[PDB]
């Protein structure tokens, strides 16, 4: 029963101090999350824009969205974000590390690939532009 009440804050688990993996808004990033599978994502700037970090002392989190269903967004472990490349790359192709075949994960590789391999207009066109509920 390793979750008393709410287990700390958001999903209990924090990263640590990085010297690896630092991607800020406008880019494609592949993110992995704490109890979830591997996910091809977009790093996006939320209505607190011009600054992009959430931090507690000597540990950092950034805002991104994940190309899931609606899609989803939250504050992620930035050290679990990988850079903008796609479906033809050895870690994004079959036998690759981020490659889970769910049609949402493959489509997210194709949608993330079309935007990252071309222009910003393709990724920010989707962003997390579902309904203007801010």
């Amino acid at each position: 029963k390793a979750k008393n009440l709410n287990g700390g804050l958001r999903r209990s688990v924090a990263p640590a101090a990085p010297t690896s993996s630092d991607f800020s808004p406008g880019d494609l990033v592949w993110a992995k999350m704490e109890g979830y599978p591997w996910w091809p994502s977009l790093v996006y700037n939320h209505p607190f824009d011009g600054t992009f970090i959430r931090e507690k002392g000597k540990s950092v989190r950034v805002h991104v969205q994940f190309f899931d269903d609606s899609p989803t967004r939250g504050w992620v472990s930035k050290r679990l974000l990988k850079p903008y490349t796609g479906s033809k790359s050895k870690e994004a192709q079959k036998g690759g590390h981020f490659y889970s075949a769910k049609p949402e994960i493959l489509r997210a590789m194709q949608r993330a690939d079309e935007a990252l391999n071309k222009d910003k207009i393709k990724r920010l066109e989707l962003a997390v532009s579902d309904e203007p509920s801010e």
